[PDB]
């Protein structure tokens, strides 16, 4: 297994950071991060918890997920696939199979003056079926106390223009003021020049995420009506 990054490096803009380039194997997560990994990415919470992310990155992921939560929290299945998209990107011990760094710049440690490397941009190979299922689970979610679709607030365009691939492209575009750096998505259910797209299992809005979480309401999910 191999990583493309590990830990945070320099400022991109505002309070947002690039991650540090790293091409070695994943590393067992410190125990002080177990609460975060359980909350955000429980699928990775087993064995040595060897990941391509550190505690800082998990904390940042939690902070960065606030706005999707703002609009999608009422449909746990919809939010769950979105979390997994970000969990795989952030932490997967097999990152190198589906991420390709495309731009870097040097990072200088202000005290030690040792040089590290900011990952400025990368390409993310995302399963076509994954992306379609993620959209499918979220497409009927209403903005809370409204009759408009939640995706019209997370897609950089009205819901009638929002589609699976342009939703993911928008969320990953730093021009949105939220994403710390741009990720360029490539959608395929098939390998591409040796890259194996991320095609994790997904949950529909008519399914329970787990034993303690119900399916989404009829209001947010036309299947259950
Ligand atoms: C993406 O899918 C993989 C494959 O199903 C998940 O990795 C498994 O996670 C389960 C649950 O903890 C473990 O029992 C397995 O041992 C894992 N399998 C392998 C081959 O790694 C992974 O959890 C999913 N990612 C996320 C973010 O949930
Ligand atoms: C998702 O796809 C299913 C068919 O697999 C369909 O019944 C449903 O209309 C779609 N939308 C939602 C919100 O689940």
């Amino acid at each position: 297994q191999s990583c493309v990054w590990y830990g945070e490096c320099g400022i991109a803009y505002g309070d947002k950071r690039y991650n540090c380039e790293y091409s070695g194997p994943p590393k067992p997560l410190p125990k002080d991060g177990y609460d975060l990994v359980q909350e955000l990415c429980p699928g990775f919470f087993f064995g040595q918890v060897s990941l391509c992310c550190d505690v800082r990155q998990l904390q940042t992921l939690k902070d960065n997920l606030q706005l999707p939560l703002q609009f999608l929290s009422r449909c746990p299945s919809c939010f769950y696939n979105l979390l997994n998209l970000f969990c795989e990107l952030t932490c997967s011990p097999r990152q190198s199979q589906f991420l390709q760094v495309t731009a870097t710049e040097d990072y200088v440690d202000p005290v030690t003056n040792q040089t590290k490397t900011n990952v400025k941009e990368l390409q993310y190979y995302v399963g076509q079926s994954f992306a379609n299922a993620m959209y499918n689970a979220c497409r009927d979610v209403e903005a809370p106390s409204s009759n408009d679709k939640a995706l019209g607030l997370l897609c950089g365009k009205d819901a009638d223009a929002c589609q699976a691939t342009n939703w993911i492209e928008y969320m990953f575009n730093k021009d949105n003021g939220q994403a710390p750096f741009t990720i360029t998505p490539v959608f395929s259910d098939f390998p591409v020049h040796g890259m194996e797209p991320m095609n994790n299992a997904t949950k529909g809005c008519d399914e329970s995420v787990d034993e303690v979480t119900a399916p989404c309401s009829c209001q947010d999910c036309s299947i259950v009506c």
